[PDB]
């Protein structure tokens, strides 16, 4: 008649998620720089399920999740539906780590995010770039991942193989495969990654991507701690161009009490393609933060930002390619809260 | 090990609400009528989760709510995100009330509302009209909304500013705010509200709209009850063309053991542009219905309502301005439930 | 203060459904088999959210659900709204079994579903098929659907109306309606359903459906169960035009101890237009599937299938009618999981 934990097969999970944040852009059209700019609300905010069950005839543990998505993000509309973020059922045991299919992180993607394209970063370092093809997916439905136990309290592998955008709506035959290693040693942890892109259809081509990642973390006792990457990019279409776009990102923290002091950089090179550098197609990105932990299970932060954007290229169709410059340079400054439950 | 309500940080809330509704169409083309009249279910139930949280090192509680939209509602698909309704964050204290961020009602939209769309009245007093530019806004994301505590147990204040339609896609730079107040005065209640929306683009024109009500809403001991408001909407567009509109909505109720007996009445007068009156351009709606208080949890109800709307309008852009009369007169009987947890 | 299952008034459930299916099709077009074909997850986990109310006024108990869609199905992107899937308000009461409001099964279809569409018969029995019109709803919105109790032990009743797709969006006048009944005897079940479809709009035309099945079921205490139906379906188009196709689906299993082996054949036969065969119009499955019981609360399958669809012909306004067969030709090897809570 009374419940316990145990009564239930499932738990409701949350992230409540608010950035208050003002764009200033300045893109060379005054419009253009109203209408992108300006005071928005981004609420991050999702609800999950999530839940385990030991089936009877079957040792490893079978586990599932549903991750609703975004309620309110700022350039978009209300509403989200369950499944948009990590959504997968898989199975664990102790010996072996887990295997997950469904939607899920890349190997490669998961580093790309947390450290490196935090705060604010992202526009550069996560989506941004200029190479052609896809350079990396980053939350992929149609994927099976293994992530390997903490060998020997040091050591983890993760990795994962899917259907690209295409072919999961039978629209195409693009697949990937990836593959991450952290390595645990002292305040330190040394991070690599792999994601290879192949069958990929853009600008009248396929293309085959290779993308490859090192990094660094470090935590000391003083209240110190760092993250920097290497990111490199490599593009080969199926016409004989080839591209290349290597960039970095790194961040400095100073944690003293309640509080996080942050800075954050990020940039992307110039692009090569055909062994020829096309002038001011890089980005970077200066970040500043102050986070207070205001409870265990909350944050509050203010950040400041500026991007500096590249001037444009064309694919290989002879079209403007997108990039996350396209709209044009701007700075940012937010306010936030985050809570978990 | 066994669970109180303090275990959670959550709560799962509900309205699950189901109209059948026939219309009956008298547009001026049989086939017209055919196709947008007829029985439909109306199913407006919705899912919401909320909850709050004292931070340990900030006194004002936090607050947040996920509300989904209608699960199946007449003239619509199936199917409705989280977020969709009410929707925010937010912190509360005793003594100013509380600050909510996010997707809400704005002030002078939630008196429209209720009491005052209610029953059915909505087709003409809610979105109904057909002066230019926004009225105003209804529940709108990118808002930031105080609610006032009850001063001295009779008097509070809502305000409110916010993002325009466009604002919330980085497609413009429209903005809005507002302000209602409230006063209890023996068994009446008082009500004023105004709502200015700037940078408003439509037929090829910028605008400007400010919108003024005020009303009243009585509650007697021998179960009488009422509510009559006036509602006046101006518009300016930066051709120098001005319009004004105003419409008022009254209801008369009587309440008796489990029973609600309700007759509702809604009007928008003529619209006048540039100091003249448009002819044929009011509204009005009749609306009768009888409610059973079937639980304390929930209502049963009946309703039947005559729609009579304006023979259209031209916008500044020399072609026909939408209206809730647009699709064309109609009459509507409809039974339904509603039920709260 | 502690908690029991009377503290709550909705209660979660969840079907967590994985398949990994890969595709080979011979649709004739070696680009188009590459885009249609290959590895997918077929993701129909869905959350859904469920209870039921005694009002103190109505003695018939109120009950409701509202559930989710897929999360991730193959062939589809991410994310689902809730109230996609089974969706109402209802009564129930011990003497005349339950009415239900809004989005469920018709009583055809889900005869057509379950048994006969499993396991992977449902591209030749359930949605596949030439005829014109609409040979039956599936899952639907604005339904009023009966189910009475179980008379006898034996004899049931499932009935139901509703609007069609257009009227459901004000855009046509289209309706249905259905019944079925089920009787049980020793080891068998007989069953037989009826749907007519009214006012449907396509191809030029207006059409009137009339679809009709028999069925049986069977299970023995020896281990061996089974399934067969046959379908009749005849349609009138507002020219004069009639047509009429029938279809069949059987089905065979072996169950001993925590497996269950199974053999599933569908089959539609070649259409026939105003007295005269279509040659080369009708469809085939053939199916196979080992299950396991891997709990009481879940499975784990493997299945392979074999589709060989029709050739292709035209509606009644001279341009090619879309079927299940148009994508062309597959074979199917899958395997998955399904859990429920
Ligand atoms: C181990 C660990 O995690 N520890 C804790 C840590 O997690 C905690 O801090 C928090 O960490 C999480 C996880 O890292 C952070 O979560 C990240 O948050 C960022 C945003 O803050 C998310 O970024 C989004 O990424 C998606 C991709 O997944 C972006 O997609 C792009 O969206 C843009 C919109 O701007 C699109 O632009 C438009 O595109 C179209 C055409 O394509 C064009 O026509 C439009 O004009 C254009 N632009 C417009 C309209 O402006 C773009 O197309 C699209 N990309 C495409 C198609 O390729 C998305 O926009 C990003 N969000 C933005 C921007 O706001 C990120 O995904 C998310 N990570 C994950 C994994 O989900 C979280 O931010 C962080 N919180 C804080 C406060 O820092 C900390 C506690 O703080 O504790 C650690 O221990
Ligand atoms: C303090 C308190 O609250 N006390 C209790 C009280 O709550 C209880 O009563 C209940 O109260 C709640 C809150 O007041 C009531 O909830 C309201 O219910 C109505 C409908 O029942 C909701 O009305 C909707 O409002 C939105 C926003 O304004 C409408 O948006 C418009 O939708 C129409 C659809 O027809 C659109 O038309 C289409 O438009 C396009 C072009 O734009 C055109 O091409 C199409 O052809 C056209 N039409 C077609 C296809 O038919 C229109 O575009 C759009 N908006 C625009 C353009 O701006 C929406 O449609 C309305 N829906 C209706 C009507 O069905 C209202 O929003 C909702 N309020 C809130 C706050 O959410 C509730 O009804 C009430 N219940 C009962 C039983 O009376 C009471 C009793 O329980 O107790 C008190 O104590
Ligand atoms: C009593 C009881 O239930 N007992 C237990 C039993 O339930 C348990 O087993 C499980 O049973 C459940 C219930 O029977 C099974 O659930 C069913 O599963 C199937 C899928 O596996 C569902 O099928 C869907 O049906 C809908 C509606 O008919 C389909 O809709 C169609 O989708 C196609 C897909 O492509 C559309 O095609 C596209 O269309 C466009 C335009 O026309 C075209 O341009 C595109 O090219 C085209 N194709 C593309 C892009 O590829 C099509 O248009 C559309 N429909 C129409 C009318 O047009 C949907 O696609 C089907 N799913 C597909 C395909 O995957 C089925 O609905 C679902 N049933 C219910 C009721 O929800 C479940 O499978 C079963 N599990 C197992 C493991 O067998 C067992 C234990 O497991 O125990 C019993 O006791
Ligand atoms: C980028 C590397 C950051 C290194 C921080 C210094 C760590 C050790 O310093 C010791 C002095 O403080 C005590
Ligand atoms: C992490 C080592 C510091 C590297 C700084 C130089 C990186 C190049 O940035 C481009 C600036 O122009
Ligand atoms: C300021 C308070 O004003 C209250 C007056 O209410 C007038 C309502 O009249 C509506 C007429 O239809
Ligand atoms: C507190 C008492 C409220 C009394 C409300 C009386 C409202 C009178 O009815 C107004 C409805 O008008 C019907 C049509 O008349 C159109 C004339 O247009 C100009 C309006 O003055
Ligand atoms: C002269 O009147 C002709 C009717 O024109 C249509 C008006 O619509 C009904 C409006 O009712 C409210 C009047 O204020
Ligand atoms: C449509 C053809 C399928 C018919 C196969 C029926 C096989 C059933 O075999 C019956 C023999 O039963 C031997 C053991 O009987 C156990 C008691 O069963 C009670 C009723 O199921
Ligand atoms: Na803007
Ligand atoms: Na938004
Ligand atoms: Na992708
Ligand atoms: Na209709
Ligand atoms: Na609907
Ligand atoms: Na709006
Ligand atoms: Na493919
Ligand atoms: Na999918
Ligand atoms: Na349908």
């Amino acid at each position: 008649e009374y419940l316990t934990k145990d009564s239930f097969s499932y738990e409701v999970y949350g992230i409540i998620a608010m950035q208050a944040a003002y764009r200033d852009y300045d893109s060379g059209d005054a419009k253009q720089d109203d209408n992108l700019g300006g005071m928005q609300l981004n609420n991050e905010s999702r609800i999950g399920f999530r839940g385990k069950k030991q089936f009877a005839n079957f040792e490893p543990t079978f586990i599932w999740q549903i991750e609703g998505g975004y309620v309110d993000p700022s350039f978009g509309g209300e509403g989200a539906g369950l499944g948009e973020r990590d959504t997968f059922v898989g199975f664990e045991s102790a010996s072996w780590g887990q295997v997950r299919l469904g939607r899920v992180l890349t190997p490669m993607y998961e580093l790309v995010d947390w450290p490196a394209s935090n705060p604010g970063l992202g526009d550069v370092y996560d989506w941004g770039g200029a190479i052609g093809g896809a350079k990396y997916q980053d939350r992929q439905s149609n994927t099976i991942r293994w992530d390997s136990p903490m060998y020997a309290d040091k050591f983890s592998i993760d990795a994962a193989v899917g259907a690209g955008d295409k072919a999961g709506l039978g629209a195409g035959d693009d697949y990937w495969g990836g593959i991450a290693a952290h390595y645990k040693l002292g305040p330190l942890q040394l991070d690599a990654a792999y994601e290879g892109n192949r069958n990929i259809e853009a600008e009248g081509q396929t293309w085959e991507n290779n993308t490859y990642l090192v990094g660094v973390q470090g935590w000391f006792e003083n209240g110190i701690s760092f993250f920097a990457q290497y990111k490199y990019m490599e593009a080969d279409a199926s016409n004989g161009v080839n591209e290349k776009q290597d960039a970095m990102s790194a961040g400095l923290m100073y944690t003293t009490g309640d509080w996080q002091y942050k800075l954050g950089y990020a940039a992307n090179f110039d692009l090569e393609r055909d062994g020829k550098t096309l002038s001011n197609t890089s980005d970077d990105v200066v970040s500043a933060q102050i986070m207070y932990f205001v409870d265990p299970s909350a944050v509050l932060y203010a950040r400041a930002r500026m991007n500096d954007f590249n001037e444009g290229l064309d694919g290989l169709d002879d079209a403007a390619r997108w990039t996350s410059g396209t709209n044009g340079d701007y700075n940012e400054y937010s306010v936030g809260v985050e809570y978990y439950f």
